């Protein structure tokens, strides 16, 4: 038999992030688990998958990508649970 | 038999990040687990998978990528749970 | 029999990062586990997998990549849980 | 029988990073575990896998890569849990 | 029988990094464990695996790689857990 037990006896105030997966057995994607606890911050996709036969003949492409500007990412305890703690963001 | 036991007896206030996986047995992706606890910060994808036969003939491409600008990433305790602690971001 | 026991008796306030995997038995990717606790910071992918027959004939490509600018990555305790500790980011 | 026991008796406040794996038995990737606790900081991939027959004939490529700019990576206790400690980032 | 026991009796506050693996029995990669505790800092990959038949005929390639700029990597206790210690980054 297959028995999976997680956190059966929890008495006092834990701060938990639980992810349990149990198994039993142009772009192709099948039978997967992706990004259970995923945090994407300032992630840029410019040209992902244009198509079949793009810019086939006599293509004059001027691709200019400029990501240069005042951006502030102030994060306290990302993906970090806590208890009996003090988290503060002061500006 | 297959028995997996994780954190059965938890009494007082732990700060935990739990990931349990139990097994039993152009781009192709099958039967995988990806990014259970994944943090991507300032990750850039410019040309991922344009397609089949791109820029096939007489292609004049000027690809210029400039990522150069004022950006501040201030993170306290990323992927780090805590208890009875003090986390502070002061600017 | 296959028995795996992890952290059965936890009494007082640990700060833990748990990853348990139990086994039983152009691009191709199958039957894998990737990035359980993965932190990617300022990771750049310019040309990942353009396609089949790209820039096939008479290609004049000027690829210029410039990643040179004011960026600050201030992280305290990345992938490091703690308890009874003091973490502070002061600017 | 196969018995694996890890951290069965935990009484007081440890700061732990646990990774347990139990076994039982163009690009091809199968049946692997990658990056359980992986931290990538300023890792650059310019041309990973363009495709089949790229720049096949009469290719005039000027590849210029410049990664030269003011970047500060200030990290305290990366992949290092602690307890009863003091971690501080002061600027 | 196969018995593996790790850290069975833990009483007071250790700062530990645990990795336990138990066995039982163009590019090809199969049945491996990679980067359990891996830290990559300023690691550059320019041309990893372009493809089959790249730059096949009459290729005029000017590859220039310049990684020369002001970058500071200030790390305290990378992959080094501690307890009853003081870690400080002061600038």
């Amino acid at each position: 038999p297959l028995m999976v037990k997680v956190l059966d006896a929890v008495r006092g105030s834990p701060a938990i992030n639980v992810a349990v997966h149990v198994f039993r057995k142009l772009t192709a994607e099948e039978e997967f688990v992706e990004g259970i606890y995923k945090v994407e911050i300032d992630t840029k996709s410019y040209w992902k998958a244009l198509g079949i036969s793009p810019f086939h003949e006599h293509a004059e492409v001027v691709f200019t990508a400029n990501d240069s500007g005042p951006r502030r990412y102030t994060i306290a305890a990302l993906l970090s649970p806590y208890s009996y703690s003090t988290t503060a963001v002061v500006t």
